[PDB]
């Protein structure tokens, strides 16, 4: 099990990848985003990281656009103090990859397809979710208009 580095400070993984404490400390990670409703905050009692949980299920009606600005402010906090951030969910990495792509669209000014081809090249196994794709497509259209 390994942690996929999208950007040098932004990391994508799953339930199994987030339980490796030695690797996360070797990568200078201090922030963790859990994009699930039921997974525990791993290594919480150890007091090593800053946690933010985005309660979401892997359904065809779940809303992830509501969590974008909340997750961006948490990423910019890690970027501002030089620490890395790990965002994860489950095996399909659908929910966590949706947020990673949305970040690349806003602060890197990439298009959705280019940001998807970028993430897919680093983590090849991404389960598709048409609901989240429609939210990224509408979010891409709001970035091109000013929302
Ligand atoms: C997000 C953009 C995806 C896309 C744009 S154009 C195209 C795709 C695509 N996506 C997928 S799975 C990606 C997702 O659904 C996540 C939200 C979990 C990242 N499989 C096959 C294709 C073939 C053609």
């Amino acid at each position: 099990a390994e942690l996929t580095p999208i950007l040098p400070f932004l990391f994508l993984g799953n339930e199994q990848d987030a339980q490796d404490l030695d690797t996360m400390q070797r990568l200078n990670i201090g922030y963790v985003i859990n994009v699930t409703t039921h997974l525990p905050l791993y290594h919480y009692e150890k007091g090593l990281f800053n946690y933010k949980r985005l309660p979401a299920t892997d359904s065809n009606k779940q809303n992830l656009r509501q969590y974008f600005e909340e997750a961006f402010e948490f990423i910019e906090e890690a970027h501002q103090c030089g620490k890395g951030l790990l965002i994860h969910c489950q095996a399909g990495v659908s929910r966590s990859a949706t947020i990673v792509i949305a970040y690349l669209m806003k602060h890197t000014r990439m298009t959705m397809t280019d940001a998807y081809k970028f993430v897919k090249g680093k983590r090849p196994i991404i389960s598709p979710n048409l609901n989240f794709m429609g939210q990224l497509l509408e979010f891409e259209e709001d970035l091109n208009n000013g929302v």
